């Protein structure tokens, strides 16, 4: 249930989404992860962003302890942020990161966004920065070599930024992946199709339709996991709408997360490996994508970099 990466490395498809907002409690993110791994979930996915490394990296060591997992079955990532996109910060912010986890090492580490930000330690500074990535890009190579990071890879990025990295002189590892949000709403083909022909992997995030955050997503665009094709197809399948969702995901070649902060959600999501669709109700999905991406803020769009520009 793992795709082997462009590296020789191993990722699980189905990662479980650790993101919560900051009114839900920092203790949540240990409780969930845990319940994620014994539920099944090997892929846990992480940021500097979420400031709940300390607990993720927690609940990893606790199932480690306890003897239900060994390190190398837990595949982890986690991504530098916007305002260390600085070549000399890179590094510095990953070990930050290790040492909130106290881990050896990630299995994955992605640039979160290409998006600059003034460098310092405030996560939105209120203001852009403008760095060339291929430099950034060069100091996460480093970070592989030392073993900090299994894998690199980045995220939030369109077609042109990752043609950029790929065509860098003296480029030494391809990113092994572009996490990007993807769903039936925003389907991404023509990225993924592009990121095929290279060997680089279209991991999907808010693939259940996001978690509706009012700071970034207008409360007003269509639930994706009340669409009626979706819904049509849960019956059909006798499963849910996020399974159907999910499950397009991985027949698609798509790496799939799944945030859930709630037990039964958490336990049900892995049944995604227990059916499968046929090419009829993968075209039927396919027939939902209406470009639509969720987070859609002025903090995003009237960046230099923004990736839904072209
Ligand atoms: N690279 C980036 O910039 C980026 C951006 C966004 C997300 N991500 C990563 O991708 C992860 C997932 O994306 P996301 O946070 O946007 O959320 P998501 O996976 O789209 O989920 C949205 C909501 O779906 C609900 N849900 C989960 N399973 C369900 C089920 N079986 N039935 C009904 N509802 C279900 C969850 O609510 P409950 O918690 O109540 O179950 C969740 O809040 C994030 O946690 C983060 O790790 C990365
Ligand atoms: C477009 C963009 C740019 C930089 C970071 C993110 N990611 C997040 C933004 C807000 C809240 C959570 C996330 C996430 O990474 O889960 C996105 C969606």
């Amino acid at each position: 249930q793992c795709v082997k990466l462009n590296d020789g490395h191993f990722m699980p498809v189905l990662g479980f989404g650790t993101y919560a907002p900051p009114e839900v409690p920092r203790s949540k993110a240990l409780e969930v992860t845990k319940l994620a791994i014994e539920a099944g979930f090997r892929h846990i996915d992480s940021a500097h962003l979420y400031n709940n490394e300390e607990q993720v990296g927690l609940a990893i060591r606790s199932k480690i302890a306890d003897g239900s997992v060994k390190r190398e079955d837990i595949f982890y990532t986690s991504k530098l942020w916007s305002t260390f996109h600085r070549p000399e910060l890179v590094r510095p912010a990953l070990e930050n990161s290790l040492k909130k986890a106290q881990l050896d090492y990630v299995d994955l580490y992605l640039i979160h966004s290409p998006m600059s930000l003034k460098p310092g330690e405030e996560l939105s500074p209120t203001i852009f920065d403008i760095v060339d990535l291929c430099t950034t890009w060069e100091a996460m190579e480093k970070c592989k070599d030392a073993g900090l990071a299994k894998s690199i890879g980045v995220s939030n990025f369109n077609r042109r930024q990752l043609e950029m990295i790929l065509n860098k002189p003296g480029l030494k590892y391809k990113p092994v992946c572009n996490q990007v949000e993807c769903h039936p709403y925003f389907n991404r083909s023509k990225l993924l199709d592009f990121c095929k022909s290279k060997d680089i992997v279209l991991v999907a995030y808010s693939a259940l339709g996001s978690q509706r955050d009012k700071r970034w997503v207008d409360p007003n665009s269509p639930v994706l996991l009340e669409d009626p094709v979706l819904c049509a197809l849960a019956k059909k399948h006798k499963r849910t709408p996020a399974l159907i969702a999910l499950r397009y995901q991985l027949q698609r070649g798509v790496v799939v997360l799944a945030k859930s902060y709630n037990e039964q959600r958490i336990r049900q999501n892995v049944q995604v490996f227990e059916f499968q669709l046929t090419a009829e109700d993968m075209k039927a999905i396919d027939g939902l994508d209406r470009n639509l991406h969720y987070f859609n803020s002025d903090s995003f769009a009237s960046h230099p970099n923004y990736p839904y520009s072209d």
